[PDB]
């Protein structure tokens, strides 16, 4: 749908040891032009 559909692949968290997942993280809101949404990988429990 956007860029990282298949998350960042648990390897994205190579090191920790909990639940790994990636998601979209916008910064410039969205109402105005759409050009500021990236994706990152996180490792929480």
């Amino acid at each position: 749908i956007g860029s990282t559909a298949p998350t960042c692949t648990y390897n994205e968290c190579r090191g920790c040891r909990y639940k790994c997942r990636a998601e979209q993280v916008p910064v410039e809101g969205n109402d105005p032009i759409n050009s500021a949404y990236h994706y990152r990988c996180v490792c929480h429990r």
